[PDB]
C-alpha cells in the first residue's frame, strides 16, 4: 500500500495558482520511441529533460509531490508535463526540440554524496533525468528541495530516539540557517508529518542499514494514516506501452503571441518635448490727465512713475508675501484711481505660474496663467515692476514653418537673458481655469479698458448674488441657485427628501408640479407624479424611458430640495425626432460638416458616433489588422481606409509633402512606405484638406528607451503637422495615473505648445444609456477663433462617486456631476439590453439568423430598428470539463466556483478529474475568496466590464448567460456597448470579441459630436 498525501495539506506551502502558456508547436512523444513489448522498470531508455513544466488537465501548475514514489497501477490523478529532450549526461545538483509527455506514471529520487540528490520522471515510454526548470514553475520547485534540506541535515545529526525530541531540537536552530523550518512545536511537527514521505524515500535509500530500523521511520508511517490522504496497491508488473496520448493540448494550435514594438515616427516638436522631459526628470507720482469718473465719481489715470519705474495699464507689478523662500507674485493692472482719501488705489489680476497648475513639472518655466482671482491695493509700494506681454499669432497650417522659426529665436534670447543675469520676461496666451478645467482664449476686448469696470469683478458679484435665494416683486416666483421659478412649474425632487449589483435599489429623480407658495421665510406645496418602476419591475421593463402617471399627492417642501424644471407635455405632440441618447428634458402624461481623418479607427464605433451627429464624415481611415480594416470598409463604404501600420502612414504622408527633413523615422519606415503603390499614394489627404482629427493610441501600462514607442507620439504628431480646427482624444480612465500622471501632463503641454485650447475629463458610459460600467478620460481642443464644446449632461441615473482630475496644490475637478443622486431617466439592466435576442447553444457558428421574438424594452426597440438579418450571433466552446462545471452553477445571482461540490468525475475519454478548479492556500491573502469566477449575470445587474477575450478555459470570469448554459455571444456583447443591429464585425470570433471590447459606446461619440455641433453653431 501506498499513501498519497492531498494536495489542501500542503497549499499552505505553494503559490497561488497559475497556468500553462507557450508559443511553440510540439511534437508527440509517441512518435519518437517505438512502444515495443512488454519490459521491465529497467529497459526503458534513460534521457535527459530540461525546461519542465508540470500540470493537470486544466493546464494548472501542479506540485511533483502529487505523483507516487513507488510502483502503482490504479493512479487516480494525471499529471502531463512538457520541455526539451535530449541525451542523458551524468549531471548533479547541490546547491545554486520542444516536446510535451504523455500521462506521468511515477518520481524517483536517489542520493548520492552528502549533499548530492537526483530526481527523475517515469511514463509508460521512458525515463527522463531532470534538470534545470521553467522560469514559471520555479516556485513549484522551491518546496522539494527545500524538504530535502530538512532531510540531510537530520542526517547529520543522526550520526533511539523519540518523535518529539528532534522537533524540539530543531525548533531551537536560528532562522539564517538553512534548514530553518519554524520555532513552533505544532508546525515543525505539522510540516514534518505532511512531508513525510520524501524524507522516508530518503532514509530508505540511505547506504547505511542501522538507520533503517530507527524507530523515527515506522512512527511516521503509522501517523501519516490519520490525515486526508489516499491508499493505493503496490506492484512490480511489467508496464504495457500500448495508449494513446492524452494530453489536453493534442491539437491545440499554438496561440499568436510575441507583436514585437517598435519606436514611433514623430515630428520635431513632440519628440523634442518629450525627449526633453525625460532626459531631465527620469517717489510715486502720476502722468498724463483725467480720463473720466467712475461711478462714485473717483478720477482715473493711466499712467504713473514708481520709484523711477513705469507702471501703465497691460503691464505687471509685483507685490510682497510671506515664505519670502517662494517668488513674490505677479498682478496684471486694469485700471488705477485716486479716491477721496487723496489715496492711489489700483485694481489687477493675479497671474498664475504654470508650476502652480495641472502640468506640474512640465510646464513651461516663462508662461504665466491670467486667473479669475483679481484684488485691489494701494500704488503707494509695490516690488516693482515685471516684463509682461499678450501673445497672439494667426492661426493655420500654413504659417506653422514660421510659427516655428521664430520660436527658437525668442527661446534663443532666454538663454542669453539667463546667461547675463538679466529678469525673466514672461507671457500670456490663454486664461487658466481650474473651476472649469481648462485653458481658454484671451477675451483680448475685455481686458485693459481702464473704465472702472472689471468683468471679473462683475462676475464675482452676479454669482454671490446667485444661490441667495430672494422671493420677487409680484410674489408668484423666486430666484435660485440662478433659476427664476414661478407658478405652475414642473421641478425635481431629490428621491430622500420626499418622505453586479452597484444600481440596485438606486431611485430617480421626482417629478412634481409647483401648486403655491406657502429672506427665504417660505416653503413650496407642490403635487406629485409617479414612475413606472414605482410599480413592478415587469411594468419598468415594458414602457416607455419618459412615461409617467398623475396623483393628486400634495406635499411641502424647502426652497432647497429643487433640482431644476422639467417639461411635460400630452400625448399627441413630441419633437417627432426620436434621438437616442435623449437630451432634451421632456416627459408625457396621459454645411458644418468637416472632412475628417480616423487614426487607430478599430471598427469604428467613434466614428458611426460622429458621422450620426452631423459633424463628420469618414473621409481617410487608419488601421493595423486586416478583419478590423475589412469591417471599417464594410460599415463605412465610402471612407478610404489604410490598413497599412500607422508609424508609416505619416512617413509617407510627410515624403508627399515635401518636408522629409522634419519627420524622424526609422530604416525600417522609410522602405515600408516606399513599398506603396501609385494609388494608395495619391489617394492620402494633405495639409488644409482635414478639419477633424480623432482618434485614441493603445498606450496603456507603467525611461526614454521604453516611452519612445507609446504610438500616442504618433497622435501628436499627425495633430501638429494637419492641425485641424478640432481635435479629439480618448484613453483608458487610468491614463491620467500612469507614470504619477507624466504623460498626460505632457500631452497636455504639447497641446498648448501648438497653440489650441483644451479642456480634459473623465466621464463614464453608464451614465449615458449603455448598460455596461465603462470610464473613459478624454480631452477636447480647439483653436483659438472657436468654442470649445461644453460636456454632456448625463441623464441616466448609475450609481458612481464623482471621477475628479487631480490638479495640484489639493484641487480636484470633476467634469460632470455624479448621478447616483438622481437623474431623470432609469438605468439600463440587462435583461433590457440583451433579453429578446433568441437562445443558442455552446459553440454556436451559425453567422446568419432570424430574429424570432418582437422588441419589447425600449433599448431594444431603439436598437433594432429596421434591419432583419442577425449577425455574429455566436458564442465560443466549452470542453466536457468545462460545460459540467458551467451545469452545476445555479442561476441566482451572485453565484460563483464555490457552489462547486467536492468529488472526481470520469470523462468519456477515460480521465478521472477533480471537479473543484481551484486549490487555494488557508489562511493565506486570497482576496474575497477569489469570488467572481465561473460566475452567471444578474437580469437587474448591469454587465461587469467587457473583456476582450472571454475565454473558456482556466481562469474564467463571470461571462455566463444568467439562464442558458454558455458564454456571451458577439451580438450580445456588442449590444451592450450601444452598437446598432445593423453594425457589421469581420474575422473570426476571437477577432470580433476584441473589436467589440475596444470600441468606444456609440452613444457617447454622439452625445459628443451633438455637444460639437452645438459650439460650432455659435462661432458666428
Ligand atoms: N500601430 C497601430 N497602428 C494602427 N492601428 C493600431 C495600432 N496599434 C493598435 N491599433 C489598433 O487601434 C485600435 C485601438 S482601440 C481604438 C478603438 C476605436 N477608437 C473605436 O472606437 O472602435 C485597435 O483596433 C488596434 O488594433
Ligand atoms: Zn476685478
Amino acid at each position: 500500500f501506498y499513501i498519497k498525501i492531498n494536495e489542501d495539506e500542503i497549499a499552505n506551502d505553494y503559490p497561488l495558482p497559475s497556468y500553462y502558456k507557450t508559443s511553440e508547436e510540439e511534437t508527440d512523444e509517441l512518435i519518437l520511441y517505438d512502444a515495443s513489448y512488454e519490459v521491465q522498470s529497467e529497459h526503458l531508455p534513460h534521457r535527459m529533460l530540461h525546461n519542465w513544466a508540470l500540470y493537470n488537465s486544466d493546464l494548472r501548475f501542479i506540485s511533483l509531490e502529487l505523483l507516487p514514489m513507488k510502483q502503482c497501477d490504479d493512479i487516480d490523478v494525471n499529471i502531463f508535463g512538457s520541455g526539451v529532450v535530449t541525451d542523458d549526461n551524468g549531471s548533479w545538483i547541490s546547491l545554486n526540440m520542444c516536446i510535451f509527455l504523455s500521462q506521468i506514471k511515477e518520481w524517483m529520487i536517489e542520493f548520492g554524496s552528502d549533499d548530492i540528490i537526483s530526481i527523475s520522471i517515469r511514463t509508460d515510454v521512458a525515463w527522463y533525468r531532470l534538470g534545470k526548470p521553467s522560469k514559471l514553475y520555479a516556485p513549484w520547485w522551491k518546496p522539494v528541495l527545500k524538504t530535502a534540506r530538512v532531510g540531510i541535515s537530520i542526517l547529520t545529526f543522526l550520526r533511539r530516539l523519540s518523535f518529539a525530541d528532534v522537533t524540539k531540537r530543531l525548533s531551537g536552530l536560528q532562522a539564517n540557517d538553512k534548514a530553518y523550518i519554524s520555532s513552533d512545536p505544532l508546525a515543525v511537527e505539522r510540516y514534518l508529518v505532511v512531508h513525510g514521505q520524501i524524507i522516508l524515500q530518503l532514509f530508505a535509500v540511505y547506504p547505511d542499514d542501522n538507520v533503517k530500523r530507527c524507530p523515527f521511520v515506522v512512527g511516521l508511517a503509522s501517523k501519516l494514516e490519520d490525515r486526508h490522504h489516499t491508499k493505493w496497491i503496490i506492484k512490480k508488473k511489467k508496464i504495457s506501452l500500448k495508449e494513446l496520448n492524452l494530453n489536453p493540448r493534442a491539437g491545440m494550435a499554438p496561440v499568436a503571441s510575441k507583436r514585437k514594438a517598435m519606436q514611433a515616427t514623430t515630428t520635431r516638436l513632440v519628440n523634442r518635448i518629450w525627449g526633453e522631459f525625460y532626459s531631465n526628470y527620469s517717489e510715486i507720482k502720476w502722468d498724463g490727465e483725467s480720463l473720466g469718473k467712475t461711478s462714485a465719481g473717483e478720477p482715473l489715470y493711466q499712467q504713473a512713475l514708481v520709484g523711477g519705474e513705469m507702471v501703465a495699464v497691460g503691464g505687471a507689478v509685483t507685490l510682497e508675501v510671506d515664505d519670502p523662500d517662494e517668488m513674490p507674485a505677479i498682478y496684471f493692472v486694469e485700471y488705477m484711481f485716486e479716491s477721496t482719501d487723496h489715496c492711489k488705489m489700483l485694481h489687477g489680476r493675479f497671474l498664475q505660474r504654470g508650476s502652480m497648475t495641472v502640468l506640474g513639472n512640465a510646464a513651461n518655466e516663462r508662461e504665466l496663467f491670467l486667473t479669475n482671482e483679481c484684488m485691489t491695493t494701494q500704488l503707494k509700494d509695490i516690488k516693482g515692476v515685471a516684463s509682461f506681454e499678450i501673445r497672439s499669432r494667426p492661426w493655420g497650417h500654413q504659417y506653422r514653418k514660421k510659427n516655428i522659426t521664430a520660436d527658437k529665436l525668442d527661446w534663443a534670447r532666454a538663454l542669453e537673458r539667463k546667461v547675463k543675469d538679466l529678469p525673466t520676461e514672461y507671457y500670456c496666451k490663454s486664461l487658466y481655469s481650474p473651476e472649469r478645467g481648462g485653458f481658454f482664449s484671451l477675451p483680448l476686448s475685455d481686458i485693459g479698458r481702464s473704465s472702472g469696470f472689471c468683468t471679473s469683478c462683475k462676475i464675482r458679484e452676479d454669482e454671490e448674488k446667485r444661490s441667495t435665494i430672494k422671493l420677487n416683486v409680484s410674489k408668484t416666483g423666486f430666484f435660485i441657485n440662478g433659476i427664476e421659478y414661478s407658478v405652475e412649474d414642473f421641478v425635481y425632487v431629490n428621491p430622500d427628501s420626499i418622505g453586479s449589483g452597484r444600481n440596485i435599489g438606486l431611485r430617480a429623480y421626482v417629478v412634481c408640479q409647483l401648486l403655491e407658495i406657502v429672506l427665504g421665510s417660505f416653503d413650496v406645496k407642490v403635487r406629485r407624479f409617479y414612475r413606472p418602476e414605482d410599480v413592478s419591475a415587469e411594468k419598468a421593463y415594458a414602457s416607455d424611458i419618459q412615461e409617467l402617471y398623475f396623483s393628486q399627492d400634495t406635499v411641502v417642501l424647502p426652497p432647497g430640495a429643487l433640482e431644476g424644471k422639467c417639461e411635460v407635455r400630452k400625448k399627441s405632440d413630441m419633437p417627432l425626432s426620436r434621438e437616442y441618447p435623449i437630451s432634451d428634458h421632456i416627459f408625457f402624461c396621459d454645411e458644418i460638416r468637416l472632412a475628417t481623418l480616423d487614426i487607430f479607427a478599430g471598427c469604428g464605433g467613434l466614428s458611426h458616433g460622429l458621422k450620426k451627429a452631423g459633424v463628420s464624415d469618414a473621409k481617410w481611415a487608419i488601421e493595423y489588422e486586416e478583419p478590423a480594416g475589412q469591417a471599417f470598409k464594410q460599415n463605412h463604404p465610402e471612407s478610404t481606409v489604410f490598413v497599412d501600420n500607422c508609424n508609416v502612414i505619416l512617413r509617407a504622408i510627410m515624403e508627399k509633402g515635401g518636408d522629409q527633413d522634419d519627420c524622424v523615422s526609422t530604416t525600417e519606415a522609410n522602405e515600408l512606405a516606399a513599398k506603396l503603390t501609385e494609388e494608395q499614394k495619391s489617394t492620402l489627404p494633405l495639409p488644409g484638406q482635414v478639419d477633424f482629427i480623432n482618434g485614441g493610441p493603445p498606450c496603456q501600462g507603467f525611461s526614454w528607451s521604453k516611452v519612445q514607442c507609446e504610438m500616442i507620439l504618433a497622435f501628436l504628431s499627425f495633430a501638429d503637422y494637419f492641425r485641424p480646427r478640432y481635435f479629439l482624444l480618448e484613453n483608458v480612465r487610468t491614463f491620467v495615473s500612469f507614470n504619477k500622471g507624466q504623460t498626460f501632463q505632457l500631452t497636455l503641454a504639447s497641446l498648448l505648445e501648438m497653440g489650441y485650447q483644451v479642456r480634459f475629463g473623465i466621464l463614464e458610459a453608464g451614465a449615458y444609456g449603455v448598460s455596461q460600467s465603462r470610464k473613459r478620460a478624454f480631452i477636447w481642443a480647439a483653436a483659438p477663433e472657436e468654442v470649445l464644446p461644453e460636456w454632456p449632461e448625463p441623464m441616466h441615473v448609475f450609481g458612481v462617486p464623482k471621477l475628479k482630475i487631480s490638479l495640484s496644490q489639493g484641487l480636484h475637478y470633476a467634469a460632470v456631476r455624479s448621478t447616483a443622486l438622481g437623474a431623470p431617466f432609469r438605468p439600463i439592466t440587462v435583461r433590457d439590453t440583451i433579453g429578446d435576442l433568441p437562445s443558442v447553444e455552446n459553440g454556436d457558428s451559425r453567422t446568419n439568423k432570424e430574429y424570432k421574438e418582437v422588441a419589447v424594452s425600449w433599448f431594444q426597440k431603439e436598437i433594432r430598428g429596421n434591419t432583419i438579418a442577425l449577425t455574429d450571433h455566436i458564442c465560443k466552446a466549452m470542453n466536457e470539463l468545462n460545460l459540467i462545471r458551467c451545469k452545476l452553477i445555479p442561476t441566482r445571482p451572485g453565484a460563483d466556483w464555490h457552489d462547486l461540490p467536492k468529488r472526481k468525475v470520469t470523462l468519456s475519454d477515460g480521465r478521472v478529474e477533480e471537479m473543484i478548479p481551484f486549490c487555494l492556500p488557508n489562511t493565506a491573502e486570497r482576496h474575497n475568496g477569489w469570488k467572481g469566477l465561473y460566475g452567471r449575470l444578474d437580469w437587474q445587474g448591469n454587465f461587469p466590464t467587457s473583456v476582450t477575450d472571454p475565454q473558456p478555459m482556466g481562469k474564467v470570469g463571470m461571462c455566463f448567460h444568467p439562464e442558458q448554459h454558455r458564454i456571451l455571444t458577439v451580438r450580445e456583447c456588442a449590444r451592450s456597448q450601444g452598437f446598432p443591429d445593423s453594425y457589421e464585425f469581420a474575422g473570426n470570433i476571437n477577432h470580433k470579441h476584441r473589436q467589440i471590447g475596444n470600441a468606444v459606446p456609440p452613444p457617447l461619440a454622439f452625445a459628443l459630436g451633438r455637444k460639437l455641433k452645438e459650439a460650432l453653431h455659435l462661432k458666428k
